[PDB]
């Protein structure tokens, strides 16, 4: 499956997707692709569109 993630981090901000077999293992992703970035913020997940946000 497709994922995306939406960043609101105070620096960085935008929009990527990632593919992955499922949620657990596209939020670990995810989580190393923000930090790498900088980003330290709340995260959601939402199934029905799914979608990861993260915001500092």
């Amino acid at each position: 499956m497709t994922y995306k993630l939406i960043l609101n981090g105070k620096t960085l901000k935008g929009e990527t997707t990632t593919e992955a077999v499922d949620a657990a293992t596209a939020e670990k992703v995810f989580k190393q692709y923000a930090n790498d970035n900088g980003v330290d913020g709340e995260w959601t997940y939402d199934d029905a569109t799914k979608t990861f946000t993260v915001t500092e």
